[PDB]
């Protein structure tokens, strides 16, 4: 798998990455609460259930439904299921229902270290995914994407950014991939460390993705100072059913032991 660099990475990194020592944690979950997620710190995304999500996706981002998101066993779990939830307000046609939780309008960050340490979901179809965007169109307003996989290639992860210059609308995107041991079975940390001068994403303390301030000034290149909100899914299909979808795959589960977010203060 590749995110439309077939022969190469667009913005290759080969660096460590840690928490900077002038930084403190200025946001946590630790997912230690079981049932629903603390509604402090995160909100379920609903915005395209009824209209039909992007990216020839197949899933319906159920709210508020513990069989597709839950706080189980120290983790956040997000599960993805084969059904039609057809008595939902908002349902658009789907056969699979799982769940997409992000911290719009109630946590945005402008630079700084984000780790998310997590166990993905496998399965052909499956399609996990740790991300952000701009709280103030797209893509200009920029998208960073910590963490995709898919998983009829699981153990290959995938870090990207978008912006207007640079994005899979006209496949510009600024991005790279790595392996990752059995990223279904065991814990990685998947992390961004975003400065105004670039940004590294990694998994397990080491960068293989780096993208440069290229300091012309312009918005275009460099959208990334203004506050950005963290996105967790598990979607269906689209990329993640290059090589179609295993029925036999339902349910599948993304863990996420924590996520926690540093910055200079
Ligand atoms: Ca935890």
């Amino acid at each position: 798998s590749h995110m439309q660099q077939p022969e190469g990475v667009t913005a290759p990194g080969n660096e460590p990455m840690a928490i900077p020592s002038d930084y403190k944690l200025v946001w946590a979950d630790e997912f230690n609460t079981p049932g629903a997620p603390d509604a402090k710190k995160w909100r379920y995304d609903t915005s395209r259930n009824k209209e039909g999500w992007y990216n020839n996706e197949l899933q319906y981002y159920a709210a508020g439904r513990p069989e597709n998101v839950r706080v189980e066993n120290g983790n956040l779990v997000i599960e993805t299921r084969k059904e039609r939830l057809t008595s939902m307000a908002d349902y658009g046609g789907q056969e699979y229902s799982s769940g997409k939780l992000f911290t719009q309008g109630l946590a945005d960050w402008q630079y700084g270290y984000v780790e998310v340490r997590a166990k993905l979901a496998c399965g052909k179809g499956m399609w996990p995914a740790i991300w952000m965007m701009a709280s103030d169109g797209w893509p200009a307003l920029g998208e960073i994407d910590i963490m995709e996989m898919v998983a009829w290639d699981p153990t290959t992860i995938h870090g990207t950014i978008h912006t207007k210059a640079y994005n899979h609308v006209i496949h510009t995107q600024k991005g790279s991939r790595t392996t990752a041991a059995d990223p279904c079975g065991q814990f990685h940390t998947y992390s961004l460390d975003w400065t105004k001068d670039r940004m590294l994403i990694g998994v397990d303390g080491h960068a293989y993705m780096r993208f440069d301030n290229d300091h012309k000034g312009n918005h275009d290149t460099w959208p990334f100072d203004s506050p950005q909100y963290l996105i967790l899914n598990v979607a269906i299909g689209g990329w993640g059913g290059q090589q179609g979808v295993d029925a036999a795959a339902f349910p599948s589960k993304m863990e996420v032991d924590y996520v926690r977010v540093y910055q200079k203060r």
